[PDB]
């Protein structure tokens, strides 16, 4: 749906600057507080494909699973989980038919299972930590898969940017896109000067 | 909508025993985590008029307005506030319009504005905490009005019953609520003689 | 140096829930502190600050500077980092701060003593109380006057507290009475607005 | 399986606080000696006695918690290490009832209570960090072993030394040092009692 | 008391996300230690614990038991409880260790000497590193072979650990060989699910 | 406005681990000496000189962090106060060139740090808690004074003591105590290199 020409040109700035230039707009709750980077050096933009965890009542996971079958290939995946450190949102095998299927990167409130083999996988993925237990075996379990989000204290509504970093992540919704891919262009650049007087 | 003639009779049940029954049928998670009961000696049971607060963005509160005004007298309020320590999810005004409009009770997790005024009106409520601030004040700002909730580490949905104690909240769903009006009264009359041996 | 004494009589006819609205709506943001809660509820406090602070310990008094110096209206703005291990104040020193006519303590930290500093009728604001006494286990006392940073919040020595169930907060002298003349504003259209939702 | 103090040495502690037996013990080389965490379940109060220590441990899906009761003799006082677990409500209303007919002197639960609104009737003081539907083996702790050495809120107890607890805490009162302390104790109180006055 | 090396062999080809799935299928709901976390990725461990217990400190040494008693292939289950003020182990009992070929180390705590402790060849699980070192600040040492709640879980002495950067997990003497014959056909229908993916 | 110390004291100090000085500072009456929080960027490292000391307040909206930087001399270490917070990302790229072009040893920071991948590229050490795409006073901090006595972890530090900082963390020596260390440490060498054999 969005404008391949912005999440290429998104990608340019950072998130310490499209956080930095988002609060100017009127809005600070745009960093997700507590998903961090697996690996070090990376960076990702592109629409969110928001996944929402629920508390499981035990018999009251085709929740995300209906998930990974709807990524429009370059999609960002934001899942709410609570920081939950008894629930692995996505195993070795469930992010092998993310990058097949196109994904760019994933973000999660929560935890990942499988690190070893998962980490020598070509995604990078934010997450809270890791563990050996999957996502219906705990309090928590699957429930929807495009609506709005609360991970982190922001709000990440399907089709709005993630611009991840190693800073963590800037939820940059669609609207206010171009307003800042051309703010901090005139930004990073005057920095960029300063950069080279010393 | 539901039976009035089993909110009168789920009433005589304890939280204790109504999770602890709960848990046999194949649920642990009915317990909710963070609510506290305001003032000592209340028990409560009723509906869930479920309430949802989201993350603010910052300009982008008749989202809970559009509750209290939904109120089929004898319900209980379920706000999902993630236990903000800077929203006042309740003011001393929308209390009145509770009870008014035949409020059974009020369970937060979340804290809830002017407790001065609030104590010296004739509604348990249960809550986190007491703050000045308002809801849409902080990082919060409500959302939804009658969708499932995970406020404690339960899963409460419209409909379902909410004993309230002074042990806490106990979420017993629609389904498997005559399955344990049942099944406690055959256990605290048990209880009840052995208390009696001693 | 305690200012007009009817900021406190018309301040004090004002909520804490009211205060941060007005205090937000002129762009203070953080003036909640986020910690200290009423040891019994129906209190409330209004007056300066009479900031204490503590710091963590290294064995290299300050804390009876504070009380030789408290004047009568005064509220102890404590910022004790919440020590589960330091009782601030004891069954002495609540005497002595009302032995000067102490309107009220809010500590970010806890109490020693609390069996007898309950019945002595001070308000009390903290958030816990310990068998400890201060200086015991991780921080000295400190400065007795100075900038304090007590729950989230620059309490700064002048300024105005108002502290009931909902907490405390800090009302500077120089945004003082704009509060009052909006909460004014706020009681009648919320008391009308309140006759009209009874009938 | 320890043995009962010198009796008259525990009236004589009951006149102490927990604040200044804390304050000796740590001039004795004990900075160890409040348990942190468990609160007053109401607001007046004093107990002193020695320590049948119960010690709660991670249940692991493979009834020493009714055997704990058997043995508390007069006079005593009951020590829980139940992790601070808001999930298992350790003794509920009738394993307080065994608790008050055996005649012990008070309760101190490093974790929460089960069957609160009857609990607080009885005639009986408790020290906890909150109160739960949960039973004492629902959920992740189950009743471990009785009478060993329990680590109940931040403090070494070993059963059979004493427990002053107003209403700042509880403070574990070695029977080696107990008698330092009524000596010491005793003249402050004429040091304190005294200068209350210029 | 060292079960059959095989079991060893066997299990260690076993990742711990596995192993909870298929302790999780037995009704052992709780085998996940939270808390420790790999200190360099790249490790895996399995053997029997060897159970070192603290417990908070008084002034009224048991550390080195444990290593004195350490048997080629033990894993070190370490209850510690978090507490960011203890050095449970340093370079000298690290080396003690190893010098006995000691598979692991699973911490409830922290560390003393990180900068060293890293080149030593051995894979160790902690929640952090301190230069305290144990009983120092708020906890002595205590019994070297008893059963151990490290982080929620019961590891009692014999039990088997499996250690990969998903974190640790006990797996008992008892339920051991039952998640063997359950992971290979696991991994079975893992690696063919996988193949079929691909094309 | 302190005065740096006997430079070839320090370089006696680099020699020495932060778990002796620790230690040593512990046996010498002053058991804060390690502050938590801090932990290191990246693995490899050991910084020691004197502390010029900042420290945030929470921000009352009614540059003072500029002129930390041009106070800095060569070869001391930087300590912050920032309260842990994960909201205000202290000092940037840029603010980080200053230190390094100033010549400086090392940066502690209780709390997080702006521009991650960049400032991991630069030469210099830091110990923090984050790391955040906010910037020093976007949220509820502000830069308050310099060179103040300030409590970043929970130890004391007065600008002027020395911080030897390895990768276990940092450690506050006084430098009325700087030389009991190397006194102890050195021949303590000779102790522990020694039995590292047998």
């Amino acid at each position: 749906r969005p404008d391949g020409e912005l999440v290429r040109s998104l990608n340019r700035v950072s998130s310490a600057t499209a956080c930095a230039k988002l609060h100017e707009l009127g809005i600070r709750r745009s960093y997700l507080s507590g998903p961090t980077a697996l690996d070090l050096g990376n960076k990702v933009t592109g629409p969110a494909r928001t996944l929402q965890f629920m508390p499981q009542r035990e018999d009251v996971s085709t929740a995300l699973w209906a998930v990974l079958e709807e990524v429009q290939p370059g999609d960002v995946l934001v899942v709410q989980a609570y920081g939950s450190a008894f629930t692995g949102c996505l195993g070795d095998m469930l992010v092998r038919y993310f990058k097949r299927k196109g994904g760019a990167g994933i973000v999660v409130d929560g935890r990942i299972r499988d690190a070893p083999r998962v980490r020598e996988l070509g995604v990078p993925i934010w997450c809270t930590g890791t563990t050996p237990h999957y996502a219906s075996q705990s309090e928590l379990f699957p429930w929807a898969y495009d609506v709005p989000v609360a991970a982190g204290g922001v709000l990440t509504l399907p089709g709005d940017l993630v611009v991840a970093d190693d800073d963590g992540a800037v939820v940059v919704p669609v609207s206010k896109a171009q307003e800042i891919v051309d703010s901090a262009f005139d930004h990073e650049q005057w920095e960029e000067f300063s950069r080279m007087r010393i």
